[PDB]
Parts: structure tokens; sequence; C-alpha cells
């Protein structure tokens, strides 16, 4: 059920990672960090209800589609209440002009800014935001066998509706706020969307995990 | 001013600004040259949205420089829905998938959207509702300033209401109403994804001051 739904998402997920300050080696400290949170985050999804169900190969489909979006709402949640700032870590609190550094850097910055910012403006909750990243890994790769793994991650994605429903129902909404809520948060993933593809260009101007390689993580023994 | 339509009666300003279906006049000349064109009735389609000419021109300009290859991308989507494997890019012009370096992957996309539509048999009045959302939606983010945006998110919320209000006159249920919505909202991620990636591919943009001069 939806309580079920969300103690196994709150459950899931992962811990928050830490990294005179340089600003060279910034783009180092982000991209170890980035690396050491793509196993836990691998970790994450495989307790994401439905997920295990699919075959190996969409897992890892599903995983190098949304590993982006993934890392950067959670970016965005962790800045929520620090406004102006993106925590990537407790230790690593950076503003916008820090990112100026790099080339097309402070751009990406600003748009998850304007998201943290987005998600202050709404007063998310951890419940919901649980939901939304784990709507993020069923839904962005998702568009006989396949019939049936398509199927499956839209039956799941509609529990998770449901799920969504229930925690505003929960808190008290009316059933027309249910509805505008609902439509607001998942309107943002389409912004996520579109930083996650404005920062796999960024990133290819200078680096995703192979399919090999996070088949390896997801394929356990 | 213009949030006081009913359900109905914001179906019914969408439905009447529903801009015509063009014709082709190499096969990239043609689709360019049909991009183009479509973008004209594209301004005047968002003219008509309810409460868009009610921001201000720079606002109505960011918002189409956002959103003007979702809303030809799903009006193309919406358009094949009905042939499968198959792009309606004009009715004299229905390309397959051998007729398309980086094209095939795009192309792929849209039919696999189209596709979509196709077995959740998406309603013109809910078609005519997801591009007004992509109008208003796509741009708000990356912007008086605070006064506009909360005009866009009472619109957003308005659509949201004729949405719901399309599905509940359908006779589905209030789970299948949630379920409905977040499904057709869940496929604007996508649409967004394609546009990104079909501006890659044909960066491998209209200007403000023409979008500006067509408003
Ligand atoms: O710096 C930035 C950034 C911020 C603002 C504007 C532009 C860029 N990023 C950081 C990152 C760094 C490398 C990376 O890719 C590394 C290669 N690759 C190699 C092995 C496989 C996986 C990784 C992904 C993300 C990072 C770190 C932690 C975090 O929680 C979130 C993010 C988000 C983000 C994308 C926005
Ligand atoms: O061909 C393609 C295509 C299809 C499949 C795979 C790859 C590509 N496209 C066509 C198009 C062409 C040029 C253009 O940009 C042209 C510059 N021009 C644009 C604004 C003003 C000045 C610059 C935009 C869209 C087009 C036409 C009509 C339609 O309904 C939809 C589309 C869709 C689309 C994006 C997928």
């Amino acid at each position: 059920t939806a309580d079920q739904m969300v103690s196994a998402l709150l459950d899931a997920e992962p811990p928050i990672l830490y990294s005179p300050f340089s600003e060279a080696s910034m783009m180092g400290l982000l991209t170890n960090l980035a690396d050491r949170e793509l196993v836990h985050m691998i970790n994450w999804a495989k307790r994401v209800p439905g997920f295990v169900d699919l075959t190996l190969h969409d897992q890892v489909h599903l995983l190098e589609s949304a590993w982006l979006e993934i890392l950067m709402i959670g970016l965005v949640w962790r800045s929520m209440e620090h406004p102006g700032k993106l925590l990537f870590a407790p230790n690593l609190l950076l503003d916008r002009n820090q990112g100026k550094s790099v080339e097309g850097m402070v751009e990406i910055f600003d748009m998850l800014l304007a998201t943290s910012s987005r998600f202050r403006m709404m007063n998310l909750q951890g419940e919901e935001f649980v939901c939304l990243k784990s709507i993020i890994l069923l839904n962005s790769g998702v568009y006989l066998k396949s019939l049936e793994e398509k199927d499956h991650i839209h039956r799941v994605l509609d529990k998770i509706t449901d799920t969504l429903i229930h925690l505003m129902a929960k808190a008290g909404l009316t059933l027309q706020q249910q509805h505008q809520r609902l439509a607001q948060l998942l309107l943002i993933l389409s912004h996520i969307r579109h930083m996650s593809n404005k920062g796999m260009e960024h990133l290819y101007s200078m680096v995703v995990p192979s399919y090999d390689l996070l088949l390896e993580m997801l394929d356990a023994h």
C-alpha cells in the first residue's frame, strides 16, 4: 500500500556523503563525490519496489538514462533550505560565483538554484521527494519481454501516483489541491530532465558510466 | 481575468485555437521550410491560450523560445498517432524510420511517443491541454517577475482542473483520474528530452526579435 511504499522508499534512501579550498580542484572534488554517490545509487535503485523485477539489462538502461537526474534532484533537495547555495556535500557548499570558473557551469548552476527555490516555494516534503526520485528512475528510460517490462514499470508508476495522492490526502489537502500539487510536482521533472541534458552536454565538453560498468554494479553475486 | 473560465470554457477556447495543418512545399529543406511556416501559426495559437497575452511581451517571447520545438514535436506526434511506424509531418510528407546522422535516434523517440499516445487513447481535448502546459511550463523556471510566475502557475492549475474535469466526464474513477493525469504529464518530460536532443541534432533557433515581431 501507499504507506508501505513510502516506508520502503524512506528506508532505501542513500546516505549524505562528504567531499584552503582550491577552485582548480573543484571539478576533481565534484567528480570523486559523484563516483561515490553512484555506488549508493545502485543500492538505492535495487530497493525501489518493482525495479529488480525487471531484467538486468533494462535495469541498466533505466539507470543509464536517470543517473544524472537522480544526482541532481538529490543535490537540489540537499540544497532546498540554503537559498542561493548548492550543498554538494555538508563540507562543500558553493555559490554561483564559484561556478564561474568552468565554462557553461553557471548556467546549469542557476537552473539547479531555480529548482531548489521552486521546492522551497512548494514546501516539498521528504515523503514526496523520495516518490519523485523513484519516478525519475522508472520513467526517464521507459520511452514481448519489453511489452511485459514496460507494462510493469507503468503499473509501478501508477502505484507511486496513488502514493503521492495519499500523502496529499493525509496532509488535509482538498481533492482539487491534490490534483494541482501532483501536477505541479510532475511538471518539475520536465525541468530536471532539461538540466540533466544540459549537464550531459557539459560533461562531454571536457564521463558517463558505461553499460558494462553499470551492469557490474547491478549484477551482484 | 482569464482565470475565470470554466473547465468546459477552457476546453472550447483551446479547441478553437488549434492551428491549421500545413503542407510541404532535399528531405531536410522541406522539414526546415515546414517548421518555419508552422512557427507563425504557433504564435497565433499561443495568443489564444487563456492567460498567455496577460503576460508581458518579454515573458511571452521567453516562453515561446523554450517551448517552440516541443510544441512542434507534440503536434507531429499527435498527427502521426494514427500511422504506426511513420511520422506524418504533413499530409503530403509521410516518412518512415528508414528515411531517417543522428536523425533515426530522434525519429525513433517520436515514433515511441506517438505509439504511447495510441495505446493511451489520447483525446483531442486532452492533447490541446497538454500543448498549453508545454507553452506555459517549459520556460517558467528559467526567467513583477514573481507576479508573472504566479500567474503562469495559476493558469497551469486551471488546465490541471480542466484535464481532471475531462477525465471525470469520461467516467474515469478518481484513482484512474490521478493515474491518467500523472501518465500524461510524465510524457511531457520525454518530449522535453526529444526537444533537447533535437536541438543538439539541429545544431550539428528563432531569435527574440523574430518572435517579438510575429507577436
Ligand atoms: O559539478 C557538477 C556541476 C554543477 C553545476 C553546474 C555544472 C556541473 N555536478 C557534479 C557531477 C560531477 C561529475 C559527474 O560525472 C562524473 C563522471 N562519471 C564518471 C564515472 C561514472 C559516473 C561519473 C556527475 C555529476 C555533481 C556531484 C555530486 C552530486 O550529488 C551532484 C552533482 C551535479 C552535477 C551535474 C550537475
Ligand atoms: O525534421 C525534423 C526531425 C524529425 C525526426 C528526426 C530528426 C529531425 N523536425 C522538423 C524540424 C525541422 C527544423 C527545425 O528547425 C528549423 C530552424 N528554424 C527553426 C525555427 C525558426 C528558424 C530556425 C525544427 C523542427 C519538424 C518540422 C515540422 C514539425 O511539425 C515537426 C518537426 C520535428 C523535428 C524536430 C523533430
